[PDB]
């Protein structure tokens, strides 16, 4: 098969590195590159990677200084050789097929990305959280327009468990030093796409145990391109209103004054004075 | 009449003012007061304020740290007392009948704003420029519908020309240490209102004699606004493509290199990758 990048940003994860990278290289799917950016971890996250890239010439590791989960992600975009590009969070683990299934999902389809889903793991109590059975399997092929209309989180806001055909990252890149990054990337990259292939299977084990502002422009937008590019707007407009109920009474709680102005303003608009 | 306050933003205009504050005290309809908002000038301005506030008691004179044209807008937004809110920059200067007539417009026609147009003065040349003629007068009512659907300089991006009910400001501020604040806060004033009166005479002489990250997280909030309450987007994403074509090559220009990444990437999607 085609040689598939794989970028995985590395800050301060010593307790999972090990778990995380021994899955990967488990991967039945052997055409792959590793491309660890250590983010200037002070643990003992950078010594660990350099002890799996010297047992494995698959795994490329990149040292920089630390600038955030962003910036990581952006070098390693640039250091991929790949012909495909998919993300892999250091907290986090995935099944021995997990690659594989992403790709012939992708290729026997002819989509531009691929898409599956994820289950949990608790890490207070160690188990698995199973959301995601056998028997809700499913595979579909969507377009754009449909894919668009919807979780918002596995979609939009998270990284992993997704390739992209590396092309589609020309003039794509995550936005410095903001968090909530993937939820103002991702969906850029579906907008790239001409067919999404989806697989309703939890083969990455999401590891569970803010920024408001963001989670606001993200959204503006993201409903400004939409809405320039012809699609519908009816989920977006949803997920919106929500966002600003939840910014409205968390900037308050923080201090966040002017922010909450903001976006009391925009609430009290869209439901007090709406159009007639 | 009932009272009208003027706000008036005063930052270092010491040749301006005293023709922008004689142009106010001239003023047909004489229930208002003037609040100046001296911004911490450092020239002669706050001294030019004292004198005048000397000799007419409807003076009101505001002296603060240097925080910017929006904190000055939103002291004055506080201190105001008037039944009716309007804007006039220190740089500018006024019609005698100014006031009296977007007074008339607002009140005979039971509308919650009035706005006319302005004309322009060369300071280089010291030369009017009359683009608003009385052959081309009219008035008219809009709804907020018909009025959102247009220039846009006048209409959405100037405080100025514009009358108020002082209710409208419920939850409305200009946002701190930004430029084009006026951009991000007018059209927000309009969404409150039932109905806009129009009157085409520029009474109002703008003195003639950049922030491209505002410009374009204004348009994409005010898009999202919008969408959300309803109304049509025709316009606004015509104005949106726009300003994305100025921030691509300007952004650029100014080494802005994160913003010029973003606004071409947006760009390059809505021209090259709209919806199939």
């Amino acid at each position: 098969g085609e040689l598939i990048s794989i970028i995985v940003p590395v800050y301060n994860v010593e307790k999972y590195l090990k778990r995380c990278l021994d899955s990967l290289l488990r991967q039945t799917y052997k055409n792959f590159e590793i491309i660890l950016i250590n983010d200037g971890s002070t643990d003992n996250s950078s010594i660990i990677c350099e002890e799996y890239a010297k047992i494995d010439n698959r795994i490329q590791i990149l040292h920089q200084t630390n600038a955030g989960p962003s910036a990581a992600r952006n070098a390693g975009i640039t250091y991929a050789s790949g012909k495909y590009i998919t993300f892999v969070d250091s907290d986090d683990f995935v099944e021995e097929f997990y690659l594989e299934h992403l790709y012939r999902a992708l290729v026997d389809n002819g989509s531009d990305i691929s898409v599956c889903n994820f289950n949990s793991f608790n890490e207070d109590r160690q188990s698995f959280l199973f959301s995601i059975t056998k028997e809700k399997y499913f595979c579909k092929n969507y377009t754009i327009a449909e894919w668009m209309d919807l979780n918002l989180f596995l979609t939009f806001t998270f990284s992993p468990t997704k390739l992209f055909k590396a092309e589609l990252f020309e003039g794509i890149r995550f936005p410095l030093g903001r968090l909530r990054e993937d939820d103002a990337t991702i969906y850029r990259l579906y907008l790239k796409a001409s067919q999404i292939t989806f697989i309703n299977e939890g083969s990455y084990y999401y590891s569970q145990r803010d920024d408001i502002s963001s989670m606001i422009s993200n959204a503006e937008e993201r409903i400004a391109l939409l809405a320039s590019m012809g699609y519908d707007l009816t989920e977006q407009i949803k997920s919106y209103k929500g966002r600003l109920k939840k910014c409205c009474e968390d900037a308050l709680r923080n201090g966040q004054i002017e922010l909450y102005q903001q976006c009391c303003n925009k609430l009290d608009l869209i439901e007090n004075y709406p159009k007639e």
